[PDB]
């Protein structure tokens, strides 16, 4: 006379029962757009000004609308895909349905063409190697 609600899982998922094999016709990634947005954002924050997901669009599992705002205040909004990440504006919550503006692989590969201070600013994290290797290492 009940069904099944929305409780908390403790664990990744209800799954006691094991046997039968899983794939079949749906091969769902389950990969959530905004899980990586999310993971993203915090990892790269230091080289820029602020960098938040775009609150003012949409988001849902395939596709996260995110914006960057660089150290020289520069804005790009970013259309998180599939396909990686699309440059849809240059602005706060700037997308644009006609920009075919090129898309690009990794955050990496995008935000070091983006802002050059990205770039310096990862030189600075990677001195930090260098050093570390010149004061423990040798002694």
């Amino acid at each position: 006379m009940e069904t099944d609600c929305n409780p908390m899982e403790l664990s990744s998922m209800s799954g006691f029962e094991e046997g039968s094999e899983l794939n079949g016709f749906e091969g769902t990634d389950m990969k959530d757009m905004r899980l990586e947005a999310e993971a993203v954002v915090n990892d790269v924050l230091f080289a820029v000004n602020n960098m938040f997901v775009s609150k003012s669009l949409r988001c849902a599992d395939d596709v996260a609308y995110i914006n960057v705002e660089t150290k020289e205040r520069n804005r790009y909004c970013l259309e998180l895909t599939e396909a990686g990440l699309k440059v849809v504006g240059y602005a706060f919550d700037q997308v644009d349905d006609h920009l075919q503006t090129p898309y690009h692989e990794t955050v990496y590969s995008l935000l070091d063409t983006l802002s050059p201070a990205y770039r310096e600013a990862f030189g600075n994290a990677l001195l930090q190697r260098l050093e570390a290797l010149k004061r423990d290492g040798q002694s």
